């Protein structure tokens, strides 16, 4: 009864960096890379959607193969033309990044609509991502601790 | 302290049907439908991956636009040829469906690797799906109840 409630206080008031997949371990795209090779790398990494950053590691947005395809068809561009265009042009900006100072309660409410959230500093530096898998793993470790009592 | 632990017992020992998105509300494909229109409907529903069922509502597998594209390129098939082929040929069978009698602990451990799980009966009837969003919403309602005390 007692130890159960405090484990939740220590969970709810815990830091965001406990659940973060650091920027080094996040497959990203530099906004100046060509679109044809991005379509190629996305087929090799296997991720449906990845973050887009600048050379200074500043957050721009996210990209998927769908985004690249929508741009090519909307602009009627050829395959060769795409290999001469950078990602900036077709970058998705719909996902609003979360600050690294964000509460875990604030994470819980946002991660219900997003498979992942990109994490930024106050100066728009890319810090990594919060995935639903990371949060789900944290919930499972917590439940693992309450099955110890009864 | 007291009311906290029982809410978790009632959560952990709860039925799967509390978190299920019933079969009626799941966008599916009938295994005999043409592949070209499936590529079309997948662009209208917006789901990255959906279940594939038979006319008798028996579970077959799942489909995505990637699966359709991989089949067309691997078989070198033309656009018109795809409109004359049914989904059965390119159906993904990697996701193992969960029984409707499955424990919520068993759900927790499986939903960490899968955005969704297709739910089946003992006779392979499709019952619906368990999404990560459904589980994440259930965790949030639970945390909402413990913030009431302190
Ligand atoms: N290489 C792999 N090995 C093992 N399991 C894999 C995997 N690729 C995908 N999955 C599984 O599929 C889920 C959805 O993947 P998706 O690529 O659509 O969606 C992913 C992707 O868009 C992004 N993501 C995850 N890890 C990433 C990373 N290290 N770098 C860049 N983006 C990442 O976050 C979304 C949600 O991720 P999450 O981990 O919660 O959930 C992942 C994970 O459970
Ligand atoms: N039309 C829409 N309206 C609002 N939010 C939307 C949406 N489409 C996608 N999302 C959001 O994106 C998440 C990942 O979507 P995705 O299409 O890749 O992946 C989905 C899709 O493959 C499947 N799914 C969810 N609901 C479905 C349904 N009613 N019929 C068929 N498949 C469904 O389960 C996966 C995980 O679903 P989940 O709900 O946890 O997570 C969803 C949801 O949070």
């Amino acid at each position: 009864g007692s130890q159960i409630a405090k484990e939740f206080e220590s969970f709810l008031l815990s830091h965001l960096d406990h659940y973060l997949i650091p920027a080094e371990d996040v497959a990203i795209f530099v906004d100046t890379h060509n679109a044809d090779h991005v379509m190629l790398l996305l087929a090799s990494n296997g991720f449906s959607r990845v973050p887009v950053i600048t050379k200074e590691k500043k957050y721009v947005g996210t990209i998927s193969i769908s985004d690249i395809m929508a741009y090519q068809s909307k602009g009627q561009l050829t395959d060769w033309e795409m290999a001469q265009t950078d990602i900036v042009e077709m970058v998705n900006t719909k996902i609003e990044p979360i600050n690294e100072a964000a509460t875990l309660t604030a994470i819980m409410h946002k991660i219900v609509d997003y498979p992942f959230l990109p994490v930024i500093s106050d100066q728009n530096d890319f810090r990594g991502i919060i995935t639903r898998k990371s949060i789900l793993k944290a919930i499972n470790s917590l439940l693992h601790d309450f099955t110890d009592e009864y």
